[PDB]
C-alpha cells in the first residue's frame, strides 16, 4: 500500500544506460567526470568526487585527513558523534582509530543536541562529525558559534539531506567535507553510489587518490600530492603515494546520476508539499510528536515519537500500520550505542548521557516520503494513527 | 593497435544485463548469490562472497581474520609478502596495522623465491599472503612443507590467475582465503568485481556480515557470528554486530558474471594456446627471458626480462613497441619496494634484499595475452623483439 521506497527513474535512465552499453567503456570514465561537475555546480561546492557508495564516502572522508601534507587528524585524536545515525557513519573512527566520543540529540529536531554539544567541547575535540538527519540541517550557526575558531574540523554525513538547505547554503557544504548518497532508497539514486564534496583543493587531490589503488593517474600534471608530475607513462603511471582503496564507481552510475540531478528539483519540490500536508494532518496529535524543521529540509521520511506518558505502546502502532499496508521501521537506526557488540571494537565516551536516544529507541517509528503526491497515503495514515 | 585489454563480452552478457533491468531489482540479489554459487562450484570451494572488486576483496580477506571469535590475526602480528604485486594487495595490512615482511621474488617464476622464503619464515610470522603471478601458480607443495604443520596463515592474492590449477587443484583455493578480481582487464569481466573464496564457515559468515554494514540481514538464522537471529525484524534488522563496509557489488555485475563462468574454459584454453605459440617463438631469445611456468598457468599476460649481460636498454625496447603500436608495460607494479612515500606509512621490514624484484623494475617489461587468437601478434612480436 505505503512503501518506504519508490523508483525514481523512468525511459532517461533506461537510455543513459543504453548509452553506456554502446560506449564500450564500462569503468569510470566520462560520465563519472560529468557527473562529478554537475554534482558540484548543483550544490554550491568547488569539487565533488564520486565513489561506490555513501559508506565508502565516509570511509575516504575520514581517511582523506590522515593524509595532508600536515596531518590533519591523528590516531587517539577526539572526534564528536550523535548517537543516532547509519552504522557507516561510525566504522570509519574505529578503522582509523580515533577516540569517540558521542553526544545525545535534540528529540525534536532528532539532531545533536546542542547544549550538549557546547559542553562536550574542548580542547581536546579535533572535529565533530554532523549528521543531517532525515533530511533536516542541523543548525550550522550555532555549531559555528559553539567551535568559534578553534581548530575543530567540522565534517558532515548528508547522505539522508540531498537537497535540504539552511540560510541558503546547501547541506553537505557547510563541513570541510561533507557525504551524499544515490543507493537506491535515498533522494535519487545511481543503482549505488556515493560522493564527497570539498572546496578544498588539497583534500581533493588527496581523494582523486586514495580513491583509486593510491595512484597518480587521475592527479593533475600538478598536483597538491606529489606535486609535479613525472612525464614517463611508463614510469608516472605506476608510481602509488598513498594507501587508498579500489572504490571506484561504475561509469553507469555516473550516467544515470546525470539524468537523476536533472529531475531533482522536482524531487525536493514535491518531496516539501507532501511534508507540509504531513505536518498540517499531524500537528497536535494527540501521542505523536513530528520533526522539528530546521532550515528547509529535504524531507526524506516521516517520523513519529510516542509522546511521554500517553501510554502508547510501539508494539502496537507498529502492528497496526503494517496491517493497513503501510510500511515502517526504526527512526534510522534508533539508538547506536545498544549495539554493544560492535562497540566493543571502539575506543569511545559517552558524553553525559544519550537519554534521548534511548526515548527514540523505544518510542519512535519511520514511514516513507516519495516524490510523487502522497496526499492519500497521509490522510489515511492519518486515519490509522488516531 | 595491439591493446592491453579486450572485451571478452558478446550478446549474453548484453542480453544478462537487460535481464536485471527487467526484474527492476538493481542492488545485490539474486543474481549475486546465484554468481557465488557458481563460483565456489566452478573452483571447488565451500563458499564464495562477492565483492565490488579484488580491491576489497583482499580488503575483507584481512579484516576478518581480526573478527574470528579467537582473532586470527591482531595488530602488530606479522606477515610475509612478494615484493612485486599490484599495490591494494598491500594496503590492507597497513590498514589493519600488520608488520609486513617483505620477501624477493624468483626471476623466474616472477612468484615469491621459495628460498628466500623458507628462510624468511620464523617463531613469529604468523601469516604468508601469497600472490600468484600473470596466470602463474606458486609450488604450494613447497610452501605447505616450509610451514610444516606450524600454526601459520597461508592467503593468496589470486586476482591476476584465475583458472590457473596446480596440482589440478584450482588456485585461489589453497589459502584458508583466496581473492579473484573480474574487473574490466581481467580473465572475467563484469565491469568491476572480485570475488573471496573460503572453505571455512566462520569466516564465511563474518564475510557476509562486514561485506554489508555489519548488519545480520544476509547471515542464515542460526550462524557463526551471532548464533541465532531474532524473530523480531524490527530489531533483528538493524543490529550491528562488527565494523564492516558498504563493498556489495551490483547485481548486473552477478548477472554479468554467471555468463562469464560458462564461457571461462574457451578463454583459459585459448589465452593456454596462444601462451604455447609465445613460447617456442620466444624459446631461444638471445636477450629476453621468458616466465618459467608452474602448474598450469592461465596467462594473464607475457613478461619479458631482459638478460643479465645483454647491454640492452629497456627504453628501447618499449620505444620499439610504441612504435610498433604494440602496448607494453611494466611487470605488474615492478619492485612495490620503490615506492618509499607510501612506505612511510607501513610498518615493514625487508628479508635479506630484493634484488631480484629490483632487476626485474628496470629489466622487466610486460605485454598482454588475450582469449581471441593472437599467433599473428605473436609473430610479429617476436619480429619486433629481433
Ligand atoms: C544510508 N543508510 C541506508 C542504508 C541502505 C543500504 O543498504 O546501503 C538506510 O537504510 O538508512 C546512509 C549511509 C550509507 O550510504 P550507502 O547506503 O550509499 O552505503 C551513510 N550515512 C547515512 C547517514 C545514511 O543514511
Ligand atoms: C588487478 N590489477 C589490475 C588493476 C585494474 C584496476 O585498475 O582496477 C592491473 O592493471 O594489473 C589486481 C588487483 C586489483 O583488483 P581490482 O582491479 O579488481 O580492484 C589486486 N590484486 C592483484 C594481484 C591484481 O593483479
Amino acid at each position: 500500500n505505503y512503501p518506504l521506497a519508490s523508483s525514481t527513474w523512468d525511459d532517461l535512465e533506461y537510455k543513459a544506460i543504453q548509452s553506456v552499453l554502446d560506449s564500450k567503456m564500462f569503468t569510470m570514465g566520462e560520465y563519472v567526470k560529468q557527473y562529478e561537475t554537475q554534482f558540484a555546480k548543483t550544490f554550491g561546492s568547488k569539487y565533488a568526487v564520486m565513489v561506490s557508495s555513501g559508506s565508502t564516502a565516509n570511509l575516504l572522508m575520514i581517511a582523506a585527513l590522515f593524509f595532508t601534507k600536515k596531518p590533519r587528524l591523528k590516531k587517539g585524536d577526539e572526534i564528536i558523534v550523535p548517537a543516532v545515525s547509519w552504522s557507516t557513519t561510525y566504522y570509519p573512527l574505529q578503522q582509523y582509530g580515533l577516540r569517540v566520543k558521542f553526544v545525545d540529540i535534540d528529540i525534536n529536531t532528532l539532531n545533536i543536541d546542542i547544549e550538549s554539544l557546547k559542553e562536550a567541547v574542548t580542547d581536546s575535540t579535533k572535529a565533530i562529525l554532523t549528521v543531517n538527519l532525515l533530511g533536516n540541517p542541523n543548525n550550522f550557526d550555532e555549531i559555528n558559534k559553539i567551535i568559534g575558531g578553534r581548530d575543530i574540523i567540522l565534517l558532515e554525513d548528508n547522505c539522508e539531506s540531498m537537497g535540504a538547505t539552511f540560510n541558503n547554503k546547501c547541506a553537505g557544504t557547510f563541513g570541510l567535507m561533507g557525504t551524499f548518497s544515490s543507493f537506491y532508497s535515498k533522494h535519487i539514486a545511481t543503482m549505488e553510489g556515493g560522493c564527497i564534496v570539498t572546496d578544498d583543493e588539497e583534500i581533493y587531490h588527496i581523494l582523486l587518490c586514495i580513491r583509486a589503488h593510491g595512484w597518480t593517474r587521475n592527479l593533475p600534471k600538478k598536483n597538491k600530492v606529489t606535486g609535479v608530475k613525472s612525464d614517463d607513462q611508463f614510469e608516472e603511471s605506476f608510481k602509488f603515494v598513498l594507501p587508498g582503496y579500489n572504490v571506484r564507481p561504475l561509469e553507469m552510475s555516473g550516467a544515470i546520476g546525470i539524468e537523476q540531478l536533472k529531475k531533482l528539483p522536482r524531487f525536493i519540490s514535491v518531496r516539501r508539499k507532501n511534508a507540509e500536508y504531513f505536518l498540517d494532518k499531524f500537528k497536535d496529535h494527540p501521542y505523536l510528536d513530528v520533526q522539528q524543521e530546521t532550515g528547509e529540509s529535504s524531507w526524506f521520511g516521516f517520523s513519529f515519537i510516542i509522546k511521554k506518558d500517553s501510554g502508547v505502546i510501539r508494539k502496537q502502532l507498529v502492528e497496526n500500520l503494517n496491517s493497513a499496508g503501510i510500511e515502517c521501521r526504526p527512526i534510522v537506526t534508533g539508538n547506536f550505542l545498544k549495539n554493544t557488540d560492535v562497540l566493543k571494537y571502539f575506543d569511545y565516551t559517552v558524553h553525559n548521557n544519550v537519554d534521548n536516544a534511548e526515548y527514540l529507541d523505544k518510542n519512535g517509528l519511520f514511514v516513507g516520503n516519495h516524490q510523487i503526491e502522497l496526499f492519500d497515503e497521509i490522510d489515511y495514515l492519518r486515519e490509522v494513527l488516531k
